[PDB]
């Protein structure tokens, strides 16, 4: 959890406080990295994000290395070298459909974990999604992200409006159906290629649009169980909306069926 400064050695910056790629020497081998780093609310809050990350072992989540306090306040975390899956996507516009269905499969797989874990994401979005492998996808970006009470199903609170449920936005309540809300987002952005979703609009007009019970027309060469269940993911109803382990099942045996043609 905490590491020592001499041991890690930044570049010259990912994005814009910053993220830099760097290189942690760990136990024997040299760690690449990806090192968050800050500009007393700043410094609490990437604590809170470290402490809700050292929680989570899968897979399909982004791992902390540790925490760092020299220049500036950062936190180190494994490295993925494609990077944000909306970029990655808008670049490489020839992925194949099957490649985004393994992708967002693996993203419920994650989601399904930080369900059965308790913890909210409140920042499910395809930028938040960072490429390992084109094969290969992890969840990151903790900083809105909150560990649910024992006694509580939701978190009561600038927002990525796009990407919020109704209740989100009208009661302030978030859980894992509203994760599950911005899930249908992500893959609507996913099979868009990574364009912006509700393009052209306003927070409050796409709020007005959802509250008309209208929902984002289907991305150019996207199958239609797909289309059926990004819709799914768009329940109004917090209720009737599923969660995560249906979502993964779903997207589990759709993968399965479409790589059975792909041998066929
Ligand atoms: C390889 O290209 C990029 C890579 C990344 C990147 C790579 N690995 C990471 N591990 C935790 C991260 C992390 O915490 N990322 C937060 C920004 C979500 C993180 N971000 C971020 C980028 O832009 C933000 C890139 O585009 C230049």
């Amino acid at each position: 959890v905490y590491l020592d400064r001499k041991l890690l050695t930044l570049e010259d910056e990912l994005g814009s406080g910053t993220v830099k790629k760097g290189y942690y020497q760990m136990k024997k081998v040299v760690k690449t990295v990806a090192v968050k780093i800050l500009k007393p609310a700043l410094k609490d809050e990437l604590l809170a994000e470290a402490n809700v990350m050292q929680q989570l072992d899968n897979p399909y989540i982004v791992r902390m290395i540790g925490i760092c306090e020299a220049e500036s306040w950062m936190l180190v975390m494994e490295m993925a070298e494609l990077g944000p899956l909306n970029k990655y996507l808008q670049q490489n516009r020839h992925v194949k459909d099957k490649n985004i269905i393994e992708l967002v499969h693996q993203v419920s797989m994650g989601m399904k974990y930080l369900e059965e874990s308790n913890f909210v994401h409140r920042d499910l979005a395809a930028r938040n999604v960072l490429l390992v492998t084109q094969h290969y996808a992890k969840i990151s970006d903790f900083g809105l992200s909150k560990a649910l009470r024992a006694d509580e199903n939701y978190y009561k609170a600038k927002w990525p409006v796009k990407w919020y449920a109704p209740e989100c936005i009208n009661y302030y309540k978030f859980s894992s159906k509203s994760d599950v809300w911005s899930f249908g987002v992500l893959m609507w952005e996913a099979f868009s290629y990574g364009q912006k979703p509700y393009r052209g609009m306003k927070g409050s007009e796409v709020t007005a649009m959802l509250e008309k019970g209208e929902r984002m027309g289907c991305p150019a060469g996207c199958p239609r169980e797909m289309y059926d269940l990004m819709n799914l993911c768009w329940t109004y109803d917090v209720e009737n909306r599923p969660g995560f382990a249906a979502v993964e099942l779903r997207l589990r045996n759709y993968y399965y069926d479409v790589v059975n043609e792909g041998h066929h």
